[PDB]
Parts: structure tokens; sequence; C-alpha cells
DNA sequence: TGAGGTAGTAGGTTGTA
DNA sequence: TACTACCTC
DNA sequence: ACAACC
């Protein structure tokens, strides 16, 4: 089984390459000028600044009179001519598929063919390619997807019938670049700017929110292929786009990665520690107790209008919490539930919620030092009016600090529809011999994936670790750093990982919120020297290694950490961890002509590297590889790719497996919930995940 | 909002000898 | 970044 | 204005 990669590297050199430079007397610069000269003569262009090259002579000038001509080759320690060398050749291999493929540059892709027409929605296949140079040679990486377009057009709306709400979504498209806001007048808007059309051109944007009904089911099938048509159609397109090229050369085979320069290497799954050691997470939570057990006091907020828009009674709740509560106990964690929720029965109605931020401030000693279970409905979680989820989150985070796990009402139905499949509608609450009946035939359902997602949360909003890593790793400790966009603000997500097997998954306890996307060199001080003192604190000694991930490019002052660090004598290493990287891994089988994906499977060339975390079945899609680059130089690149696999097991928030590791996946959800106002910092030892 | 996966859509900011 | 849809456990 | 992540 060959392992394939989704790119190719040329048998030329970049210095191999005769091109010619015009020199001409802002970055526009001279786009005017190739937009002239490429009108004017059928030729591949492409500028940088004030310098134009191409790969043959221009002819028709237009009347343009450039300093300097010459007809050289690429001088590789200049990246402003290796960017211009790349430009050229991404604009001649569109130019190829356009005349030779009938392929249009629509949007950021190459619209190719329609392959589907799911009831009046074209479904096209498009191809994104990219250029790149490295020490010396020529790299292309492609990518395959898909386009979307109703055929019919807002005249078609004009007649036949039925009209146009203002505030409809239209989109104009050119052919390169597509803009959205009887031959009627139209006054669309893109901004406060006003606009007019023909209403002959413009089309309704589609959208998986515009999409009807029984539409979206058969164009996401469409969209979700399996690894081997996916690989199957980039490369067979990609072959007919090389059969007509004739700038640079390639193998027969290019696609494996021995002709990339690409090493192999496989990971394995570790081991997690319970109360000994598993093999799989899941296994362990079946039949195994926790790692660090406790107490919890559990709250319950319910609302009436699970009585009166549906058949859910209290005594129901009620009953629901004794079988979680006998889920429990048996792992090692003993929860009790409040009976201060007393003094208020009735008190969550229509009218509550729609008042609540009037209402709220009443209910703070009632639900305080407790973790609160919500019911609320989903209406009135998603209203407009209501919006019972924010305002709710917003209040219990940022004002009193509460956790609170919310259920609502789809769940209970499904409970309850498992008990009438099974008819068992006996007394749940205060009567045993039962709820050991409801858990064991809960066993064999898909149910249980959900209350463990319940509790599992629960116990991290409350305090409780459920597993550890049983092996140690190459590094003490573990930093995620992230920041979020909103509305023009922003927010920065911080994680603590403390322990060389995780033993403390925690958030700095620093104020997220920050002016301008920058963070200063006073906040990453502080998130040093906290993580240091919390190491130290919670071990009696000093961390030897302290390993940085960072989501995206790393923008931060790098002298600074190393300023901070060379005093404590300690060392330590910044890695960038890439989400989406628009590349694809596989593995052919020649005797089935079949491409297959190994989940723990390592491409490295160089200090970069692409890792498969996931194992997605046949109808969910294909496993998205991760990027790994690192900036240091203090560890071996393999510990540290090691490192980042083996910290993405960590997922003590769910039983599901979740693809990044616990650094960046949490720090992300700090972030985002620091964004909305819905969490505060508050200090301890424990483990702390509020937004979970 | 039980959780995670993957795959479409539209905008926004960084940095560029 | 943000949103939406589906499937899987 | 192109390019890469958001
Ligand atoms: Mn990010
Ligand atoms: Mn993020
Ligand atoms: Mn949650």
């Amino acid at each position: 089984m060959e392992a394939y990669i989704t790119e190719m590297v040329s048998r030329e050199r970049a210095n191999e390459l005769e091109v010619y430079v015009y020199v001409f007397p802002n970055y526009e610069g001279v786009y005017h000028i190739m937009r002239a000269w490429q009108r004017a003569n059928d030729l591949p262009l492409a500028y940088n600044q004030h310098t134009i090259m191409a790969f043959s002579p221009v002819r028709h000038m237009c009347g343009y009179t450039p300093m300097e001509t010459q007809k050289r080759h690429i001088n590789i320690d200049s990246p402003f001519e290796r960017a211009l060398l790349e430009r050229l050749i991404k604009n001649s291999l569109i130019f190829t598929a356009e005349r030779h493929l009938h392929a249009k540059r629509v949007g950021h892709a190459l619209r190719l063919n329609q392959v589907q027409q799911i009831r009046q929605v074209i479904i096209y296949e498009a191809i994104e390619l990219y250029v790149n140079i490295i020490e010396n040679r020529i790299s292309i990486g492609f990518h395959l997807t898909h386009q979307f377009e109703y055929v019919y057009t807002l005249q078609s709306m004009i007649e036949q019938g039925k009209t146009i709400r203002p505030g409809m979504r239209v989109v104009h498209s050119n052919g390169r670049q597509h803009y959205t806001y009887s031959t009627r007048v139209i006054h669309v808007r893109t901004k406060e700017q006003r606009l007019s059309y023909a209403a002959t051109l413009l089309k309704p944007l589609c959208t998986f929110e515009t999409m009807q009904p029984q539409d979206v089911l058969n164009v996401s099938k469409c969209i979700k292929l399996s690894a081997s048509k996916r690989m199957k159609c980039t490369y067979r397109w990609i072959q007919q786009l090389r059969a007509q090229y004739r700038h640079l050369t390639f193998a027969p085979n290019p696609f494996t990665i021995a002709q990339n320069g690409y090493k192999l290497d496989q990971l394995s799954t570790p081991k997690v520690h319970f109360h000994r050691d598993y093999a799989t997470v899941v296994s362990g939570m079946k039949t195994g107790k926790l790692y660090k057990g406790g107490n919890i006091k559990i709250s319950v907020l319910f609302d009436e209008d699970f009585y009166l828009k549906h058949h859910i009674t209290k005594k129901d709740i009620y009953q629901f919490i004794a079988v979680l509560q006998k889920i429990a106990i048996a792992q090692g964690v003993n929860m009790t539930i409040s009976t201060s929720t007393k003094s208020i029965t009735g008190k969550f109605t229509d009218d509550f919620f729609h008042h609540f931020t009037e209402e709220v401030e009443a209910l703070q000693p009632i639900f305080a030092q407790t973790t609160v279970l919500a019911f609320i409905t989903s209406t009135h979680l998603s209203n407009k009016k209501t919006r019972s989820y924010q305002l709710l989150k917003q209040y219990f985070g940022g004002k009193w600090d509460i956790a609170s796990q919310v259920i609502t009402e789809k769940t209970i139905e499904a409970f309850q529809k498992i008990l009438h499949k099974h008819g068992l509608k006996n007394f749940y609450p205060n009567d045993e011999q039962h709820c050991l009946r409801v858990i064991d035939v809960l066993k064999n359902e898909s149910f249980y994936y959900t209350v463990m997602n319940i509790l599992l949360g629960v116990y991290v909003k409350s305090g409780i670790q459920p597993w550890i890593l049983a092996n140690t790793t190459h590094s003490d400790c573990f930093i995620g750093i992230d920041v979020s966009h909103e509305n023009g603000n922003s927010a920065a997500g911080m994680m603590n990982v403390i322990g060389s097997q995780g033993h403390l998954i925690q958030q700095a306890p620093l104020n997220g919120i920050l002016a301008g996307e920058k963070i200063d060199d006073t906040l990453l001080a502080n998130l040093l020297k906290q993580m240091i003192k919390a190491y130290h604190t919670q071990f009696q000694r000093f961390p030897k290694h302290i390993t940085i991930h960072r989501d995206g490019f790393w923008r931060e002052h790098t002298a600074l950490v190393e300023k901070i660090m060379s005093h404590y004598e300690i060392t330590y290493d910044i890695v960038e961890i890439i989400k989406k990287p628009n590349r694809r891994m596989a593995f052919f089988n020649s005797v089935d002509n079949t491409f297959s994906t190994r989940q723990g499977t390592v491409y490295q060339r160089g200090n970069e590297a692409f890792l498969c975390a996931t194992n997605p079945q046949q109808k969910v899609g294909m496993a998205q590889p991760i990027k790994i680059h690192q900036v240091t130089k203090t560890l071996p690149f393999s510990h540290i790719i090691e490192d980042v696999y083996n910290l993405s097991f960590l997922h003590i928030h769910a039983m599901n497996k979740m693809r990044l590791p616990a650094t960046i996946h949490y720090a992300d959800l700090s972030a985002t919930a620091y964004q909305r106002g819905q969490v505060m910092p508050r200090s301890g030892n424990q483990t702390n995940l509020p937004f979970v």
C-alpha cells in the first residue's frame, strides 16, 4: 500500500527557468499595465509591485515603455522574485486550464463541470491550485471541492406568480467575482450604498440556510464522498491538465510521498489511566472508576413548558436525575440534590423567560455553591425575544461564576421513548431494583453516549478529572493560545496543562478581554509566570521543558519568551498547529484500486508535518489532516508530533474523540466564551472547564 | 443547547526587497 | 472568523 | 492588488 499526497514536485529547479523581466518607474503598481498587456497579447503574465514577469516575449505593448528589459533567471535569495515566479506559474496553469479544459475562474477556484441536478440546484466541481517554492524546488498542491447555484433568475420569480421580499439575499456573478446583497427595477444594497440592476442578472443565493427541506438531504449526499471517489476525481483531472502543460515536467506517478520528499511514520494509540491502564477511553468509562472522584451538589432548574407545551412532569425529571445518580457512585462520584430549590416552586413560567433580565438576581442565594441543571425548552433558548441560553450563560458565568448544564426537551423525549419501547414506567425515584433495570436496558442503546456526555460535562464543570494518560510525555508543561474575532472585538483563550500525563487540565486565571488583536508583552509574561508558578505549586519543583501550542501562525514576540524562560533556566518550544491545510492523505491499495486512511499517520519533511487524527465513516466524509510546524530547535520534531497526537486523547468533556489536541480545542472554546461574556476568572488548583 | 465528525456558504484582517 | 446542513456514538 | 490564514 503506497502512501499518496495531493501534491507534486517538478523536475526543473527554480533557477533553471528562463523568464523575461520588465521594470517600470502603493501595492497596486502596474496592475493596469498587466491587464492591458494580457488583453492585447494573449499570454500568461504576472506582476509584483512594479515588475512584470512572463515566459514569452511581449510584442504588443500598447504604447508602454519600461525602464529595463532583461531575459535572465530567478535569484533564489530574493523572496520578491520567488513570489513573482510563483504567481506566474499559477497564472500559466490557470491559463492552460481555461483554454484546454473549458474551466471558468469563478470565485477563488476553477469551476469545471456540473455533476448533479438536484431539483433546480446545480452542484459543480471546483479545484484550488497552490504553488510554492521550497529550497529551489517548485511544488504544486491542489484541492477539490464543490459549488452551488440555482437554475432560475429573479426574472423567473417576476413571472409565473409570487414576489420577492425586500430583504431577500441575491448574488450577481460577473464571472470572476460575485457580490451578495417585465424587467422591473431592483434596489439591492451590499452596504449603505445604493445599487440597481435589470433583475435579469441577479440570482438567489444558494446556502444551506436558504435551501428548502427535502433538498438539503440530497445535496448533502453529493458533497460527502468516499475517499476513493474524491482522490480519483482529483487525480484524473490533474493528469488531464498535466497532459497539456509544457513549462514544467513531472514524473509519471508524481503523487506518491517518495516523489515529494516526505517520510512515513505510524503512531499508536496511547493508554489511559482511570484506576488501572485501559486500552480505550470508552471501555474505561463503561467499566471503570474515575481518576479523581469527589462530591457534587446539584440544583434543578425546571420550567413549566415541559408540562404545558409537552407531556413531561417534574417527577419524570427527578427520576431521570435519579438514573443519572445511579450511573454515578458506581464510578466513584457522589451527587446530592440541593434542597434549597424548594421555595421557588412554579417560578419558571413564560413570563419569567420574557422578563428574565428583571426577574433575575433573586436566584443567586439558592443556586450558590452548586452546579445548575437547566431544563429549558428549545424554543425559549432559541427565540430572539427570549434568548434563554445567552442570558442564562451570561448571568451565571460572568456575574456569579456558577456552572450550569443545559438539557432540552428532545433529550427527555428520547429517554421516555426508550422507556415506552421497553415498557418500563415504574417509580424510578426513591425506589431501587428499577433504576438498575433501566441502566441495564440503557447499556444496549445509543442513548448511553448521550447520558455519559451529560455526566462528563457535569464532572468537568464540578472539578472531577475522569482520566489521565497512562504513559509520560516528552514535555512537562503545555500552553494553548488562541484569539477570537467578533464584531470588531477580540478575546484570548489561554489554557494550562500541568504534568506530563495531564494531571491537571485548567485555564489561566487571567482576563481574556483585549483591545485589538495584539497579545501584549505584559499578558504573555503573566501567562508564562503563572504557568511556572502553578507547576511549582503542583509538583514542588520547577519544570524542565515547556511547550507552547499556537492556533494559527505565531505572531507574538519570540524574544520575550526566551528572556522570561532563560531567567528560570527552563527550556521551551513553540509549535504552530494549522487546521484546514487544504491537503489530503490516503493509502492506495492496488489489489482493489481503492483509497483508505489510517489514524495516526505522519508525513514529515523538514520542520513541517501532516498528521491524521480521525477515522470518520464512509457517509461522514474524509479525514482532515493537521499541519504541524516547529519554530524552535530544542526538541526532536518526532517527539513534538508524538506529544501533539497524544494530547488529543484527553477529551475529558465527552466520550467522542476530538481531532485537535486538548490545548487548542479548549483554548478556542475559552476565547469564544470570553467573547460572549459567559465566563469569569476563578483561582484554584482543580480541573476547571466551565465552557466544556 | 448530549457530544464529536466533515463539507458547503459569506466576510475580515495581515503582510508583501 | 462566523454560520448552516447532514451522520455517528 | 494577491496571498494566506482566519
Ligand atoms: Mn485561530
Ligand atoms: Mn478558534
Ligand atoms: Mn457543553
